[PDB]
C-alpha cells in the first residue's frame, strides 16, 4: 500500500504536470506572438499610449497544470501622475479592499484631451470596461492576424479579447488580453469583480509578487512549495464542486503555511499538502483568507456565504474519498 508521499507525486506526474513538450512549445508559441506585437503595435498604433505588452500568467511561470493551453497578455497603460489618481477601495464607498477608483484628475484645469486614454473615462474614473472595449476595437482596426499567423505558420483567429492560437495542427492555446495600469507603486489590472455595482473598479495586481515570493522561498532551501501548490491547482481544476478556488487563494495559503513551516523538504511534501488542506478548510470556516503580502485584502471576498459553506463542506467530504479528490 503506497504511503500519501508517493500517492501525491504519482498524482503530480499523471494529472497536475504538463507534457514537457506541449508546455514548451505553447509557451514559446505566446513568446512569439508577443515580439510579433511588440513590432506591429509600433508600426499601427502610434496614437495609443501603451508600452510592450508582455506575457503574464502560470503558463509563463511553469505554473499551469493539467493542460497548457491559456496565458494573458498584460497590454500596460502608460498614465502621467499629474493626471490620474488611484483610490484604494477600503477608502470608496464600496469599502473592498484590492480594488482600486482609477480617478481622472482635475478636468477644469486638464481638461479632455490631455491623455488618448481621457476616451474611456466614466464620471471622472477611468472605465476598466471601456479601456477593454476601445482597446479591441483599435487593434481589431489595423490588426492583421491571418498575415501574423502567416508568418509564424500559426493559426490565429480572434473569439473578442482572447485570441485562439492554433501552433501545431492538433494544438491551441488561448491568450487574452488584460489591460493594466501603474499609479505610483500600485499596479491594477481590468480583471472586473463578480458583480455588476462593482464594475468601475480596478483589480490590485497580486499574482507577481506572490508568486516571486513562492520562489524565492523555494530556490533558497530547494523545497517543495511550488510542487504542492501545483498539485492544489490541480485538484480544484480537476473538481467540479471547487471550481470557485482560485490560484491565488490557494498560493496564499501556501505562503501563510510557509510562514509557521521553515521544512519543506521533499520528504515533508505529504504533511504540508495536509496542512494546506486544514488550513484552507479552517479559513472557508472563518470566511476570511488574508493576502499574505496585503493581509487588508480578503482573497473569498467576492464569494457568497453559501459558496464558502459548499466548498467547506467539499473538501471535508474529500477527506474520506481520498480516490475521488486524486482522480
Ligand atoms: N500580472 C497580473 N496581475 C494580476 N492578475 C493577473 C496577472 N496576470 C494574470 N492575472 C490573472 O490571474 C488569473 C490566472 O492566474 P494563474 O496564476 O494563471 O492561475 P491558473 O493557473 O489557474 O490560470 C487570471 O484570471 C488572470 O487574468
Amino acid at each position: 500500500r503506497m504511503s500519501l508521499q508517493e500517492k501525491l507525486l504519482t498524482y503530480y506526474r499523471n494529472r497536475a504536470a504538463i507534457p514537457a513538450g506541449e508546455q514548451a512549445r505553447a509557451k514559446q508559441a505566446a513568446v512569439d506572438i508577443c515580439a510579433e506585437l511588440r513590432s506591429f503595435l509600433r508600426a499601427k498604433l502610434p496614437d495609443m499610449p501603451l508600452r510592450d505588452m508582455y506575457l503574464s500568467g502560470s503558463l509563463y511561470d511553469d505554473l499551469q497544470v493539467v493542460t497548457a493551453d491559456h496565458i494573458q497578455l498584460i497590454v500596460p497603460l502608460v498614465l502621467e501622475q499629474n493626471l490620474w489618481s488611484c483610490i484604494p477601495g477600503e477608502d470608496t464607498i464600496m469599502n473592498v479592499p484590492g480594488f482600486f477608483l482609477v480617478r481622472r484628475e482635475n478636468p477644469e484645469y486638464f481638461p479632455r484631451g490631455s491623455s488618448y486614454w481621457d476616451r474611456c473615462v466614466v464620471g471622472g474614473y477611468l472605465s476598466p470596461k471601456t479601456v477593454a472595449d476601445t482597446f479591441e476595437k483599435v487593434v481589431a482596426g489595423s490588426i492583421n492576424w491571418p498575415a501574423i499567423g502567416s508568418l509564424l505558420d500559426y493559426v490565429i483567429r480572434p473569439a473578442a479579447l482572447t485570441l485562439e492560437v492554433q501552433y501545431e495542427r492538433d494544438k491551441h492555446l488561448f491568450i487574452d488580453f488584460l489591460p493594466s495600469v501603474t499609479l505610483g507603486d500600485t499596479v491594477l489590472v481590468a480583471k472586473p469583480h463578480r458583480l455588476a455595482q462593482y464594475d468601475n473598479l480596478w483589480r490590485l495586481s497580486l499574482r507577481p509578487a506572490e508568486t516571486a515570493r513562492l520562489r524565492a522561498l523555494d530556490q533558497a532551501d530547494s523545497g517543495c512549495r511550488s510542487l504542492c501548490l501545483k498539485i492544489l491547482k490541480a485538484i480544484c481544476k480537476s473538481t467540479p464542486a471547487l471550481g470557485h478556488l482560485t490560484a491565488s487563494q490557494l498560493t496564499n495559503v501556501i505562503l501563510h503555511l510557509a510562514q509557521e513551516e521553515a521544512d519543506w523538504s521533499p520528504d515533508m511534501l505529504a504533511d504540508r499538502f495536509l496542512q494546506a488542506l486544514r488550513g484552507l478548510i479552517s479559513y472557508l470556516e472563518a470566511g476570511v483568507l488574508p493576502s499574505a503580502l496585503n493581509p487588508k485584502v480578503n482573497l473569498f471576498a467576492e464569494l457568497t456565504p453559501e459558496e464558502i459553506d459548499e466548498l467547506g463542506y467539499t473538501l471535508y467530504c474529500s477527506l474520506s474519498e481520498p480516490e475521488v479528490l486524486l482522480q
